[PDB]
């Protein structure tokens, strides 16, 4: 224990060769902070009294929780005083937020500071996503700087709140695991490298919008249940917190869905700061993300809280549902 492969010797290891400003280290170690100071609320939520709700609704109409307020404000304080950001977008704020003159640096961050509300009271996994873009423009940083498309994404991944705390990071070489360790706050690198199995066994969507799928899915999932070949039917997993389903589809393998249906065009899940930082880490283990008709990656927003659909998970489970919306189309 005396060589400690922290995340911010990591990020300052490999990326030497590249040399760059190194605000991107000192964003991440920025946003470590912010993700051991919610681990540490939500471990004693109950007893902090910060279950519960706010008193208010955001943009896409959620319930705002009290850990949503504090995990906002933690992520937004922590972001301005790196000294690497310029516009800052958050499921919680109706607007982009622009970095004062004073503390601006060159990124451009999106995250939902807190994700699986429904799951806060009851104790399940919970998270916070983000994605990271370099701002390309010379103007005056403003809300167009984050309406970019995901596969400009310079840095992606989740902070993870479950059984232990864990950061996944993903970057343009691989995807790479840190845990928190508690004893000390710093998150240690525990899996290098990751990639997703080519194929899984394990499907996760919500199956009480059955009378709303499409009939792509519900071909697919009727599929996993009674596979013509007599294979095992699939296993279902689905926790309902969208960082703890995507994470366990990572390390497991197999498919996490959250497709389009009858009453929502695009989806539930939000585009920039769900959507996108989940695709780009499939994508760079190796895994796919679709919305049935398009890479999630190459759709290019026209709304910081727009919605859309999305399919991830091993390249093989997921290629076996476009082919099926192909057959549809
Ligand atoms: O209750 P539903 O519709 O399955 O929504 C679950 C999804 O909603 C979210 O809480 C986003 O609001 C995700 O974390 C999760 O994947
Ligand atoms: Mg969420
Ligand atoms: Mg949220
Ligand atoms: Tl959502």
């Amino acid at each position: 224990d005396t060589n400690i492969v922290t995340l911010t010797r990591f990020v300052m290891e490999e990326g030497r060769k590249a040399r760059g400003t190194g605000e991107m280290t000192q964003l991440l170690n920025s946003l470590c902070t912010a993700v051991k100071a919610i681990s540490t609320a939500v471990r004693k939520a109950g007893i902090a009294h910060l279950y519960g709700i706010a008193g208010s609704t955001n943009v896409t109409g959620d319930q705002v929780k009290k850990l949503d307020v504090l995990s906002n404000d933690l992520v937004i304080n922590v972001l301005k005083s790196s000294f690497a950001t310029c516009v800052l977008v958050s499921e919680e704020d109706k607007n982009a937020i622009i970095v004062e003159p004073e503390k601006r640096g060159k990124y451009v961050v999106c995250f939902d500071p807190l994700d699986g509300s429904s799951n806060i009271d009851c104790l399940v996994s919970i998270g916070t996503i983000f994605g990271i873009y370099r701002k390309n423009s010379t103007d005056e940083p403003s809300e167009k700087d984050a309406l970019q498309p995901g596969r400009n994404l310079v840095a992606a991944g989740y902070a993870l709140y479950g059984s232990a705390t864990m950061l996944v990071l993903a970057m343009v070489n691989g995807v790479n695991c840190f845990m928190l360790d508690p004893a000390i706050g710093e998150f240690i690198l525990v899996d290098r490298d990751v990639k997703i199995k080519k194929k899984g066994s394990i499907y996760s969507i919500n199956e009480g919008y059955a009378k709303e799928f499409d009939p792509a899915i519900t071909e697919y999932i009727q599929r996993k249940k009674f596979p013509p070949d007599n294979s095992a039917p699939y296993g279902a997993r689905y926790v309902g917190s969208m960082v703890a389903d995507v994470h366990r589809t990572l390390v497991y393998g197999g498919i996490f869905m959250y497709p389009a249906n009858k009453k929502s065009p695009k989806g539930k899940l939000r585009l920039l700061y769900e959507c996108n930082p989940m695709a780009y880490v499939m994508e760079k283990a190796g895994g796919l993300a679709t919305t049935g008709k398009e890479a999630v990656l190459d759709i290019v927003p026209t709304d910081i809280h727009q919605r859309a659909p999305i399919i991830l998970g091993s390249p093989e489970d997921v290629t076996e549902l476009l082919e099926i919306y192909q057959k549809h189309a």
